[PDB]
């Protein structure tokens, strides 16, 4: 054909914060004088910058607007030196879909002797053996609770700073992105 027909239309085929689950996390750290910046890296070959905000309570909150699914990671640095708890690492997923899945701050970042928490969604997942574990540089203790909304909540206590692998599984099948890696920091 020589040209388009007499019925043209423009539309967006990519995903955004309206259609994907966002990234939002909190880290024990304080801004005083200087500057903090970062980078988030995508499986699809893309790159983007995060936002950092100091809460004035002895913590910084870190945020990013999503556009791709899969296993992701984020670098954060103050005056070009990495902060304690950087890099962060986690999975991004379609929260409205029917597959068994897991997300929250505790599987991305932890703090020694503090209860770190996250959620597993089982809302349309069927039936079987639901399982949960952590493998770290020392043995963390773990608890979990079934909710009337059709989700499971999770809590765990690490004891020394380092990398801790989180495992989530249902009916002998791992959730997408499992095993994940949390990075644990010092409380003092």
């Amino acid at each position: 054909g020589a040209m388009a027909p007499e019925r043209p239309l423009v539309g967006v085929n990519g995903l955004d914060v309206t259609s994907l689950r966002p990234f939002d996390l909190v880290i024990p750290f304080t801004i005083k004088k200087g500057e903090i910046t970062g980078e988030v890296r995508m499986p699809s070959g893309k790159v983007a910058q995060p936002t950092i905000t100091d809460n004035k309570d002895g913590t910084v909150t870190v945020r990013y607007a999503p556009s791709e699914a899969g296993l992701h990671e984020m670098d954060i640095r103050y005056d070009n030196m990495h902060i304690p708890g950087s890099p962060l690492q986690f999975y991004v997923d379609y929260v409205n879909c029917g597959h068994v899945t897991a997300y929250g701050p505790g599987l991305t970042h932890g703090v020694v002797n503090k209860p770190a928490t996250f959620t597993v969604n089982t809302k349309d997942a069927g039936e079987g053996g639901l399982s949960l574990a952590i493998e770290g540089p020392s043995k963390a203790e773990i608890s979990c609770t079934d909710n009337q909304d059709g989700t499971c909540s999770v809590s765990y206590l690490p004891v020394l700073p380092g990398d801790y692998s989180i495992l989530v599984k249902y009916n002998e099948q791992h959730v997408p992105g499992s095993p994940f890696t949390a990075r644990v920091t010092g409380d003092d």
